């Protein structure tokens, strides 16, 4: 246990399917969505309903297809209101024998759905009520079904974290504190992350369980290695999502990996797609200008392409497995 270790509090990571090891998760993929709905697709079911059994025939294939590549863990990192759906990621870990854990959490105030807390907010101690839904679902489990989060997902907006917002990093850091589960984020535009890393430790969270997440956004180093002061990982999460309404394209994301991967931050660095496998709601369709956008967006990418790309450009196989099998044993395990 060299290095900067998690504070005694969590000892195994938690899935959908149960507990799991450290040393079983393997390579992880830290952030991704077996499936994910934009807040109102519910309210789209009678022409976008969800066909379980097409998605669930989507998703298995996608595991087998993770599975074949090495990679063993899965964090699915969709937020309470994304379509967050506890027993469909078990179905599909049952099925393939992926491990995948999931968050509890809730998103951004620009694309979550805001009004229920913001009305508990106006109401009364929202942070104590966000509080107590984080740590059930972490220390008990979700909907009544045992099965737990392993993961807390906070994130903020682009100008600020908002009031909104703080209500959920207030609470998180709470949790964190109680029980020593992991805290991953979004980040909007490449902005907050150091204000994030800041306000979380401040509060008292374990910087060594923290990642922040979507740094990919943001193509100043400096940046970057000013989120890292803080003792915190980060997570260069979209690879593959290029140029999609403001994104770094991936030869400006490895330009920035390399760089703080030859200033020896391989230990606090991540990798992952945000891919979406199966979306919620009416199928997505897809400009023609946008094609290229989401070419490379989906969960292969990284072993494929990113991974290779990196060692001939220099990078080690042991520091290709300290971000890929060596930070996620640490961080979620
Ligand atoms: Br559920
Ligand atoms: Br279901
Ligand atoms: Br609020
Ligand atoms: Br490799
Ligand atoms: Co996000
Ligand atoms: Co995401």
């Amino acid at each position: 246990s060299s290095g900067l270790v998690p504070r005694g509090s969590h000892m195994t990571a938690q899935t959908v399917t149960g507990a799991v090891a450290a040393a079983q998760l393997g390579a992880t993929l830290p952030h991704e969505h077996v499936i994910f709905g934009y807040p109102g697709y519910a309210g789209d079911v009678t022409l976008g309903p969800f066909d379980h059994a097409a998605a669930l025939a989507s998703c298995t294939e996608t595991a087998r297809a993770l599975l074949a590549r090495g990679i063993q863990t899965v964090v699915d990192a969709t937020p309470n209101d994304c379509g967050r759906n506890p027993a469909f990621l078990r179905e599909v870990s049952e099925a393939t024998g992926l491990q995948i854990l999931c968050a509890t959490g809730f998103y951004y105030e620009g694309e979550g759905a805001t009004t229920y807390f913001k009305f508990r907010a106006s109401l009364g101690d929202a942070e104590s009520e966000i509080y107590e839904m984080m740590r059930t679902e972490v220390t008990e489990g979700i909907a009544g079904t045992g099965i737990r989060a392993g993961v807390i997902k906070l994130a903020s907006s682009r100008d600020a974290i908002t009031p909104y917002e703080q209500l959920f990093f207030r609470a998180a850091a709470r949790v964190q504190r109680e029980t020593g589960v992991p805290i991953i984020t979004h980040t909007q535009e490449g902005q907050q992350g150091p204000q994030q890393a800041e306000l979380l430790t401040s509060l008292g969270a374990d910087p060594a369980r923290i990642m922040i997440g979507h740094m990919d956004g943001n193509t100043d180093p400096a940046y970057h290695r000013e989120t890292l002061r803080h003792g915190v990982s980060i997570a260069f999460d979209r690879i593959g999502l290029q140029g999609m309404v403001g994104t770094p394209t991936d030869a400006e994301r490895l330009s920035v990996l390399t760089t703080l991967l030859g200033e020896g931050y391989a230990d606090r660095l991540l990798l992952s797609h945000d891919s979406i496998w199966h979306w919620l709601g009416r199928p997505p369709a897809i400009p023609e200008a946008a094609l290229p956008a989401v070419k490379d967006w989906h969960p292969l990418h990284i072993s494929d392409d990113i991974l290779p790309d990196l060692r001939r450009r220099g990078i080690t196989e042991e520091q290709v497995g300290q971000m890929t099998v060596g930070n996620p044993a640490r961080l979620f395990g």
